[PDB]
């Protein structure tokens, strides 16, 4: 029952409290973040696309908040903001183009370091303007008296600073009513429950106040419902990784944020992909990993939780697991799973799925009919006589399903295994109650037995 509960992990919206909170979905708190219904398109203009330029200041007349001491960008906080851009750019329809000299920008990058009285400030982060035709409107500031700004490469916080001010200067809002400086407020402030950083990088409270748990470390990209936000901005963006892309380990993104290059490494990220067979590589972990390919679902990769999402709009194929005990379950789509070393449980659902359970004590769970039709059937490429399991107890809902040796008997609900010694395949078939003639189909490369069958 562990693939039931794990497909329900985080569930949202549909009249639902969470924290004593309103559940929002990913279109309601989408709504949310742009409810100042502002973009460089304009006031209340949705799905345009947009060109846009950005400038890394080298000297100012003066800071539009009132804020002294200008100070321009490093090296290092160039490289990452073009990255955070970069992340941005990834999933909505945008372009940035970077001028210099005297050309006006939509959006600029410029680092202060004292108040309008003159004194020092060493306490405060960073602020940005949103989009408009004012003087100021998309400037985005950071205060360089401040360690995880002046190196945004090695302080995940000013990495993901930079991605949350540029969400600003995009037309973007906090998910909620409040802001620094206003007060006090608090996670207890929040208009829905999914306003943390699990959801939203435009959010002021951490993941763990969703269940959620990155271990001190932060994401500098975009999550589940800043995509949504920003593409009902200015559309989603269709030519980004078209093509086969893994994430994870042995990533071919050229991303930061997706990619993993050992086991010390954390990834936080929602994933957008517009096309392509696509692999979710997590072999590198030892920890025991929950994988989910649908849309919209959280995963907990690496031993961290709620850490990875698949953006609405992004149908993911394949999984790998690591050596730990995992759980990898699959979308509608026809999903290539491998669940590696340990004791992994693995659910194809619908469409023709290729299953590995990899070495360990493994199980293919089967959850109603649809899972595995003879027009498009499931193979276990690797199954072990005596040691997996192939779990078929969800069918004892219309009755406990009977074993046969050789042939049906037609009252339905019976379970066959049938050994074909020329291919050295064996047959798994299942006549279900109702149906008129045996849809059920499971392929298996190697032998298996009736005691490997759950019922
Ligand atoms: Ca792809
Ligand atoms: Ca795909
Ligand atoms: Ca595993
Ligand atoms: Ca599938
Ligand atoms: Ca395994
Ligand atoms: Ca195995
Ligand atoms: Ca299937
Ligand atoms: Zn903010």
């Amino acid at each position: 029952n562990s693939v039931y509960d794990f497909l329900r992990y985080h569930d949202r919206g549909d009249g639902l409290t969470v924290n004593g909170k309103t559940s929002y979905s990913i279109d309601q708190a989408a709504a949310q973040i742009t409810r100042e219904n502002v973009s460089w398109n304009g006031t209340n203009v949705f799905g345009k696309s947009a060109n846009l330029t950005f400038k890394f200041l080298q000297s100012v007349s003066s800071i539009p908040s009132g804020d002294t001491g200008f100070v321009k960008f490093n090296a290092e906080q160039i490289e990452q903001a073009k990255l955070s851009l970069q992340s941005w750019s990834d999933v909505a329809n945008l372009t940035f183009t970077e001028v210099t000299g005297n050309k006006s920008a939509n959006i600029t990058f410029g680092n202060y370091t004292r108040d309008a009285s003159g004194n020092l400030d060493y306490g405060t982060q960073a602020y940005a303007y949103y989009p408009g035709n004012y003087q100021g409107a998309g400037s985005s500031w950071y205060n360089y008296n401040q360690s995880n700004i002046r190196n945004p490469g090695s302080e995940e916080y000013g990495r993901q600073t930079f991605t949350h001010e540029i969400g600003h200067a995009l037309g973007l809002a906090h998910p909620g009513e409040y802001n620094a400086g206003e007060g006090d407020p608090s996670y207890n402030d929040a208009v829905y429950a999914e306003d943390s950083y699990q959801f939203s990088i435009m959010s002021y409270w951490g993941e763990n106040e969703t269940g959620a748990d990155y271990n001190g470390h932060y994401g500098g990209a975009p999550m589940i419902d800043d995509i949504a936000a920003i593409q009902r901005l200015y559309g989603a963006n269709m030519t980004t990784r078209t093509g086969d892309s893994v994430y994870g380990f042995n990533s071919n993104t050229d991303r930061d944020f997706y990619t993993a290059t050992d086991s010390s490494k954390a990834l936080i990220f929602s994933v957008w992909d517009a096309g392509g067979t696509d692999t979710f590589d997590f072999s590198g972990y030892s920890n025991n990993q929950r994988i989910n390919l649908n849309e919209g679902s959280f995963s907990d990769v690496g031993g961290l939780k709620g850490n990875v999402s698949i953006a609405h709009g992004v149908t993911i194929e394949n999984a790998i697991g690591g050596s730990g005990n995992d759980i990898l379950v699959g979308n509608s789509a026809d999903n290539i799973l491998q669940g590696g070393a340990g004791n992994d449980v693995l659910y194809g659902g619908a469409g023709a799925d290729t299953l590995y359970g990899g070495a360990g004590r493994d199980t293919f769970v089967y959850g109603s009919g649809q899972d595995s039709t003879v027009a498009a059937y499931d193979w276990i490429a690797d199954f072990q006589k005596g040691i997996d399991k192939i779990d078929l107890s969800a069918f004892r809902n219309e009755g406990q399903l009977s074993f046969v040796q050789d042939q049906f008997t037609g009252k339905g609900q019976e379970v066959m295994l049938q050994w074909d010694a020329a291919n050295s395949i064996t047959n798994l078939w299942l006549h279900e109650a109702g149906h008129s003639s045996v849809d059920f189909l499971v392929r298996i490369v190697g032998q298996a037995a009736q005691s490997d069958i759950i019922v």
